[PDB]
């Protein structure tokens, strides 16, 4: 299999290095030298233009920054792509843009699947990264064996733009209960109660959650989380923000009512202008701003 | 096997009470609310025609009361009834202000005193499974043991007098903050058009699963056992839910905590219960359509 990888930036790197390392053919483009070179020191053949990339390609990749660029790469490469190339974007772009992106390749006779992705850099390295999946089961079939070096769970969500949608979905929660569990360890501390204790209880009973048990916010409980690590990502504040940004166009789009993810979002962007680098669980020392 | 009085003998004392008998305790009981007395003394209980006679020969004393108010007032009522170095256990949820005043009242009249309020609600109760969080000395805690074990599941010790309530009350508020974050997350899904089945699988699979999606799931279908296969019939009522917001509030409010999204989901919350006080707290979606 020839994949034409199309942003090799921070997590693109290591998935097209994980693809070399399964024995794939690997095209490239960014148009970042240094991005490029170190992709070419991985075993991707590197090219001067997405186009030139993705003519020789049976599945092409994206992990592009933005829906707009997204958009803008696909009408520069549908045309020169072979026809039934399985497009994939694993960019993480609202669902609007997805689907509208999703509609522009099978117009060209290419299969097409958003697979945005969890996991981070560290997880991208790894090859455990977690694709949520939108598209035809069929054409996700065809997909697993390019999806698998790169990952550690695979999920079909449903038709395309469903992977967005849930990733988008999951982050916006995700987002209200490191809120939430940041809230309550402060509280509780307020009150005389111990972080310790606060931990072994809620980690036993209903208010258990990820934001707690992984990724508690004061040191102590749990050793490895970002908390005994002067808050260092984990995942950034910067990366959170951005995928509130995303819910909230979605939020916008539908005009769903979202109390509580839209003021988390509003939380979060505040304190991206300020520690855009902390873990997102650093959130717990701006609730006085 | 001890002999105990029991103030409270209502939707959760009655259950507790009759745990007790069960057990083998001597079990004295009052409560004005003849109805409830007359259920109690159906299961064993021995019911008396005051307070002050129901614990004039306890060696504990159990207090399942509706509010700070009423346990103040009881406490008053009772301590100089009871014999020096009886133990008060107070299993009501009431404000940490108010566990720490009835606390130093108690021990100003001679005795033993801890805040053990629970969560279970009334299948718990029945079922001897309920989690008593646990306030006080550890030696106190130590010769309550064998009383509070043929009512529990779990038993933690939270820290000193006032912790059970206040881990308690920050359990509850992370609770509610995410019971609303998981309803928006699936009417959101809903208008993007991935379907709650699948919203289920991912949030579960991933940072976002809690205790409100996965045994709580405000959607019919996912998971058959929740309250939405049920008409929302509670499960843990709105009513309920709205009482421990007000005391987290109340905590929130003497401490001068900051606590956005917990405060946002108490504001929900009351204005839920305004019509909806009856239905299971995971209702609350309902407002979001
Ligand atoms: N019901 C639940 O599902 C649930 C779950 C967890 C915790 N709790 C908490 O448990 C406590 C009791 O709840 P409940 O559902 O049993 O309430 P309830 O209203 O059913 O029972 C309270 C009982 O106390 C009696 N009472 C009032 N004043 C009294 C006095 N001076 N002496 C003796 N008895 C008196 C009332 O007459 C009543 O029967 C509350 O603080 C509640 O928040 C309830
Ligand atoms: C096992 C995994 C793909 C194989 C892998 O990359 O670990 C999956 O199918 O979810
Ligand atoms: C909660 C208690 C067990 C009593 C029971 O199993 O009912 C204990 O293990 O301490």
């Amino acid at each position: 299999t020839t994949i034409a990888f199309l942003g090799l930036g921070n997590m693109g790197a290591p998935m097209s290095a994980n693809l070399v390392g399964a024995g794939h053919v690997v095209r490239g483009f960014d148009p970042a030298p240094t991005a490029a070179s170190g992709a070419a020191a991985h075993g991707v053949a590197v090219f001067r233009s997405a186009p030139e990339a993705v003519a020789e390609a049976d599945v092409v990749i994206t992990m592009l920054p933005t829906g707009e660029v997204v958009r803008r790469c696909y009408t520069d490469v549908l045309a020169a792509a072979r026809p039934a190339t399985l497009f994939i974007d694993s960019s993480t772009i609202s669902v609007t843009d997805a689907r509208e992106v999703h509609a522009l390749a099978e117009s060209h006779g290419m299969l097409q699947l958003d697979a945005p992705v969890s996991g981070g850099v560290k997880g991208a390295a790894a090859a455990t990264l977690a694709f949520m999946v939108g598209g035809d089961e069929s054409t996700l079939r065809r997909a697993r064996p390019v999806l698998e070096p790169m990952a550690g769970k695979i999920i079909h969500c449903g038709a395309a733009g469903a992977g967005q949608a849930a990733k988008v979905c999951n982050n916006m929660v995700l987002a209200v209960q490191q809120i939430a569990i940041a809230e309550a360890f402060v509280l509780a501390e307020k009150l005389g109660l111990s972080a310790q204790s606060l931990f072994d209880v809620i980690t036993g009973a209903t208010g258990n959650c990820w934001a707690v048990h992984t990724n508690c916010p004061v040191p102590g409980p749990v050793p490895t989380s970002p908390a005994n690590n002067d808050f260092k990502p984990g995942f950034s504040t910067a990366l959170m923000n951005k995928d509130l940004g995303l819910a909230m166009d979605a939020v916008a789009a539908t005009g769903a009512t979202a109390p509580l993810g839209s003021h988390a979002a509003d939380i979060y962007a505040k304190f991206a202008a300020d520690h855009a680098d902390l873990d997102f669980s650093a959130v717990i020392h701006t609730l006085r701003a």
